[PDB]
């Protein structure tokens, strides 16, 4: 039902780095991963918190639709991308942080942990600010959980709406061609140690769909490509995408 796979390792320290791959294979109910430990470790989850976040911003009305605009708050912030005006689509693209923390401040403490327990998200785990929690406070998810997670999500599962669910896969719209679709979210984690680098979501073929689940040591911002390169190596050795 799992299998280990080392020969991914030598993925990761081409790049001098460390990291896991999980991969699951819908069709067969089977897994497949470089490193079954780590496949389990909990880290904090970063931006990768920004599924669950859309979902319950969506179901509980603090979003309207993916075309409500939420204007730049006037501050000046060192991501370009984020001082403009966005949308969940836009948001979620851009990893656009100070949209989300207000999206949590309105969800609020009591919501935020109902949904997170109704979800089995990670350790359910929301200790510290409500509207930072996911960069700096208590919450913890492993790779294997974001493909739980992520399973539910693509079966319209998780107890939410159907149309909270939908509106939330097409914001992780990531890249589309004539052979897959990949549908994901990156998450950075430098605000507390170990600082990683994730990429969670699945990628949906003619007949299959591969859930997938990737986080890797980054020490700078340097290698925030590799998240996606790694992953798309593995993916590529074993014959899944070209
Ligand atoms: C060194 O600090 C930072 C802080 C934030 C980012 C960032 C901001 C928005 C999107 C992404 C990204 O995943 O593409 C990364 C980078 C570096
Ligand atoms: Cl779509």
């Amino acid at each position: 039902e799992w299998q280990e796979n080392k020969s991914w390792n030598a993925h990761f320290t081409e790049h001098k780095s460390q990291g896991v791959v999980v991969l699951w294979n819908e069709n067969k109910q089977q897994g497949f991963t470089n490193n079954l430990k780590r496949a389990n470790q909990a880290f904090l989850p970063a931006s990768t918190f920004k599924i669950p976040n859309s979902l319950i911003a969506l179901d509980l009305g603090v979003v309207k639709d993916e075309h409500q605009v939420f204007k730049w708050d006037g501050q000046t912030r060192d991501i370009a991308t984020w001082n403009r005006d966005h949308n969940l689509i836009t948001a979620m693209k851009y990893s656009v942080v100070p949209v989300y923390q207000e999206f949590a401040r309105q969800i609020g403490e009591a919501r935020m942990s109902k949904m997170l327990h109704a979800f089995d998200y990670g350790n359910e785990d929301i200790s510290g600010n409500v509207d930072s929690f996911w960069l700096d406070g208590g919450i913890r998810i492993s790779a294997t959980e974001q493909i739980s997670f992520l399973r539910k999500l693509y079966h319209n599962k998780l107890h939410v709406s159907e149309r909270s669910q939908r509106i939330v896969k097409q914001a992780m719209l990531t890249e589309a061609n004539g052979d897959y679709i990949i549908r994901a979210k990156t998450g950075y984690s430098t605000r507390i140690e170990p600082k990683i680098g994730w990429w969670v979501g699945w990628v949906e073929l003619d007949d299959n769909v591969w859930f997938f689940a990737m986080n890797m040591d980054m020490p700078t911002s340097d290698g925030l490509g590799l998240r996606q390169a790694i992953t798309k190596e593995v993916l590529k050795q074993e014959k899944i995408i070209p």
